[PDB]
């Protein structure tokens, strides 16, 4: 049991017309969600007739769904690319001819490349000439380029944003008679129950907080956040700087793919060549922040069998229910009780978004909260409490590799001490960026 | 009639100074917003008298004002270039000139271009020399460019972001005798009616979610949207890679304004040459942002009154107001009506920022609020029901093209069946960028 | 005395265990938190016995804490090269070399300098032969060059974000017997007293609007905000662009810093060359967003200790109490007093992140707390009224020079004007890039 009330009233409702007025007498109950795990007893009186009825309300879950908006797909891209030199005065390399080198045409040297619908480009670098460098012509000779994407993986990546946050607050209720029954509730939304109704009258649930952040998903894999935000357009140093609209043309590398300018990088070397690319790994990026994470307390996770994501609150939730009974109104509510919380431990890293996990062994009688903070207040443990003995556990954020911290915890208000200690690692600064590419298949020597 | 007040009391004030301490006895009722056009019915009882007043309260609308922060110009450039080849010891083409060559620095070559207050630069390149390339001296010859940039139209943007979003509550009251006023609340605020007062005890409203952005203004043609971070310094690749101070500083492309390193590149085609910009369109931008735009159930809209963007809640709203009555208290609460609903049409796109139109038919016989959702909860409806029959909107979020949901309704919590059906269309991956220029005009 | 009650109620408690229940009837009130300053005065009366007892409870401060997630290191350089050129078949000149050369490779032409551990790359340029440039040999020249990266001051930058933002709420009580104390409250946290409790019911704290930012730490002098997500890798034109894991890193430059590809530039005049850089200022980003700083009504300023940045509220305060008083009930609750304001100044910018202050000069006879609003509602003042004569401040954003805004305000809802009038000045655009290096020491041949 939680002390969850808030308030505690008669109302009556009246069923205006219809030309005869119905009125119902209401006993009103307005409560707090508190915290997943927390549940009130409430044991109500006839209003009316001498008659008791015991009900319990718990809060079982706090979840938010991302409605998705823009999204696209990504993956690891490499380049290929066929040189050949010629002497000025022979083949192409004439006047303005080398200088003056589109994109989009193909070089006579390769004419065996036949019809492509691949990610591809064409380049043209003046070389030295004349004896020193194998020509009769002391004019500059051209290095002719083909250069086409290809994809490193078979697998690819989509990348998409949340434009909307849909709050559903989920409540565990017991009747008189023991039954129990789940309900969900939206924002100011009312269900009709057996004994009358309960409604999430007042919600501050929400993604809040100073980061833009976005998703990744993997076909079959899971999920992963970045704590980063969503790249509109392709950007180079960015991730989708390469982007198409599919995963299949993700891995033809397919021409209809967008990419920012100038992503492949040229080492012309007389006779020999190099084309790199100098991108960003997707799947660098996802093995960081794949699912779960939890970020402000809201812990991001793969959905149900759904797929998308939700935003978990795994402990404390900001919302209040009005309950109405019908013609009974609050006997009297449940007390909280102690319960005995021991630290087990403490893993992960420290300066990082992931975080660090604290586990607890906490022994209690009934159901309910265990509430616990530092000395000045600045870290905050919310977790649930049973009948029995369970393991539970939270995420938080350290700036130190060696923990010591003292917490004060309670699930009936009186405070006992508990050292949280551990060792974290750190995470060095990193970049994303990975090299590829090399030498180019010289067609003619 | 809905469905909206939580608690129920007699409070008692007391003056703690004075020559004499005067008490009030008021009858306090709690309620929440609830949504747009939601409207709570009370009936008041006389707590020393015997006497009644009915009372009603409607919450009207829910507006966060955008109080803008950092501020700037922008607009559509293409560049503009002059050039001139010399050979080597012809002219300015001696020793180490030509890859010395500054930006500010302006060629002999193009004297007869007037003084100028346009943004510019100037490069020189070296190419081929010998008789190859028309020049007796077999040392390289210098390509002489001489670039300015223009306005493409004769119109600019404003891009702003917004720092404080400050909220505004605003209610519709039918006092006793029929008589309708109008109040707005702010954050902690109270106003005194004819028969007590109403007050913002708790706001819950707010811009939240997971994504930053901006917005755009277009003098004279109203707003948009920018689903990004507002970049505050001139960056490549960005809204605002160029930048102005005024309105008239973008359309004479001014040497007073920013722009990020490296925006014009240079083809050198030995007496042939262009000099070409790939500029972010920020006209491309504001007509895919265009308001209004819904976000997170924010609607964003141009402000009534000329300008600056707000922020409406148009469903559901997050607030409790405290309720005092002088010398009454609540006998009863009107019921809530139920609703009829069909479904309309779904219009848009799926996958996409701006969404899908989702229209309703409702029909009612009293003033209420309208509450679907779907199977798993992860879609939500809420629009306000009236007397008699009205048309209403809100936009919704999917993921694929043929849409066919399965919602569940109601205006007094008995709820029925109702099917969201329709094909929204695919929004291809797309770049803002547009090339601009061309070839220079040759000197000589 | 401020008017904060929102419902009022009894409910008895009662204990399951033992197995014999005992049961405590309590008087019940919700309260609103209002604003910093806000005081609500009770008067109770006993629920049994005939008895009053008197209760102040004063909204002291409502606190963000930042927990830091991800953190880097970052400051000024500047780049220093060294040049020599050599004839083709002079040196290390020959065939493939120049335009081979990689960036780890130092050249033979720099024998002379050590070996060192900071942030350094060697080039090599092709120039002009022949002996129009120095050289008997007609084939180019090369133009080779050691470069390397040195800090600018002897100071560095700490730049992190915020994963967590964690809420306190600081209470001042007088008890029943006139004792003063401060108690702390976190999300659906609660604590208990001498006559009974109050509980954090309902929270809608936190950080909302529209912008992503971050934060740097400069070592014994303080905290800037910077309004910019912040980004995870380094990126050219962004704040970290080059980036190490200590502040001795920074300082010596060393060359475990990671930084964005091509932030030297080069430009070779045959026996001259310049290096230069044109990096982000990150000093002038400190200076800019040096806290404290207000955004959406947030202030954010350094925490006391310096261990840390903090969000604090210093007007409206949104969040709901629930008081208890073991077996006594309100009997009445203080009313609210009147306030004089009086404008003295408006200072700082319009269009701007920082805003203006608006100063005021509130006179009372009572704690409570001053509301204003303008013509349409779009600003809000929230300021708290003390017993006496006080200055307060909060800040506003404007976009315009000259400000004439007027305002209705209160403490007790009898509006009367105010006008506010200044001064502000611009900020015209800027750009934090700063050009940096020179020519290079020429190296005799
Ligand atoms: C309010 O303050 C009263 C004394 O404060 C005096 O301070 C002077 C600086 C000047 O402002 C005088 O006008 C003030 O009277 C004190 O007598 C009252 O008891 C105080 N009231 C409360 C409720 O604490
Ligand atoms: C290639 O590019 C040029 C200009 O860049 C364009 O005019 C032409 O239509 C393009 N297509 C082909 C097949 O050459
Ligand atoms: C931490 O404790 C939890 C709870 O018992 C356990 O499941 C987990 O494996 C522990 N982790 C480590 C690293 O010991
Ligand atoms: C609580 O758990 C204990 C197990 O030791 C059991 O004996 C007791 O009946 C349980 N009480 C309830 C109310 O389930
Ligand atoms: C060119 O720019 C430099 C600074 O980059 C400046 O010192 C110099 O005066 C400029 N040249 C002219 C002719 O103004
Ligand atoms: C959809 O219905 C709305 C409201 O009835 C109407 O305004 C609109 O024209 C309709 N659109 C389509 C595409 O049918
Ligand atoms: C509904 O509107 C009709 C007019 O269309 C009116 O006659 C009737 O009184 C209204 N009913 C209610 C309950 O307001
Ligand atoms: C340059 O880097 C390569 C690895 O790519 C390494 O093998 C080589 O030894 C490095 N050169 C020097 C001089 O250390
Ligand atoms: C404005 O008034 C405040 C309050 O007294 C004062 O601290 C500040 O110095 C004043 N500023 C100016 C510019 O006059």
């Amino acid at each position: 049991c939680s002390e969850l009330i808030q308030a505690s009233s008669r109302i009556t409702t009246c069923s205006t017309e219809g030309v005869n007025t119905k009125c119902r007498l209401s006993g009103t109950a307005l409560i707090r969600a508190g915290s997943v795990g927390a549940e009130a007893c409430l044991m109500l009186k006839g209003v009316k007739e001498d008659q008791t009825k015991f009900l319990k309300i718990k809060t079982v879950s706090s979840e938010l769904s991302c409605r998705e908006g823009q999204s696209y797909w990504t993956g690891s891209f490499s380049p290929k690319c066929l040189s050949s030199r010629r002497c000025h005065l022979v083949g192409e390399c004439h006047v303005n001819r080398c200088l003056s080198w589109r994109d989009n045409e193909t070089s006579a040297e390769f004419s065996f490349v036949g019809e492509s619908t691949t990610m591809r480009e064409n380049k043209c670098f003046e070389q030295c000439g004349g004896h020193g460098c194998g020509c009769f012509n002391v004019n500059p000779s051209c290095l002719f380029v083909h250069t086409y994407l290809q994809s490193v993986r078979k697998e690819a990546l989509r990348v998409f944003n949340c434009i909307d946050w849909v709050h559903k607050l989920t409540l565990e209720i017991t009747d008189f008679d023991g039954s129990v029954s789940t309900i969900d509730l939206g924002a100011s939304s009312s269900r009709f129950t057996n004994w009358g109704s309960v409604s999430l009258s007042l919600d501050a649930e929400g993604i809040s907080g100073s980061n833009s952040f976005s998703f990744i998903e993997s076909p079959g894999k899971g999920y992963a956040i970045v704590d980063e935000p969503f790249s509109e357009i392709p950007r180079q140093g960015f991730l989708g700087e390469i982007r198409c609209n599919s995963e299949s043309s993700v891995l033809s590398a397919h021409e209809s793919c967008l990419r920012a300018p100038n992503l492949i990088s040229y080492k012309p070397m007389i006779d020999q060549l190099e084309c790199t690319t100098n991108l960003i790994d997707p799947f660098v990026v996802f093995e960081r922040g794949s699912l779960p994470q939890t970020r402000n307390d809201k812990t991001f996770a793969a959905s149900k069998g759904n797929r998308g994501v939700q935003a978990f609150s795994k402990g404390s939730v900001q919302a209040d229910l009005t309950l109405m009974f019908d013609n009974f109104e609050v006997d009297f509510v449940g007390a909280a009780v102690s319960c005995d919380a021991a630290f087990l431990n403490l893993t992960g890293c420290y300066s990082c978004n992931a975080g660090a996990r604290v586990c607890l062994s906490i022994t209690s009688t009934g159901t309910g909260t265990l509430s616990a903070h530092n000395k000045d207040g600045s870290l905050h443990i919310v977790l649930p409490s049973e009948n029995g003995t369970k393991d539970q556990c939270q995420i938080l954020h350290f700036t130190v590799p060696e923990v010591e911290e003292e917490f004060m915890y309670s699930c009936d208000g009186d405070e006992r001490p508990l050292l949280v200690k551990g060792t974290l690692i750190a995470i060095d600064p990193f970049d994303d960026r990975r090299e590829a590419g090399g030498e180019s298949t010289v067609v003619n020597p």
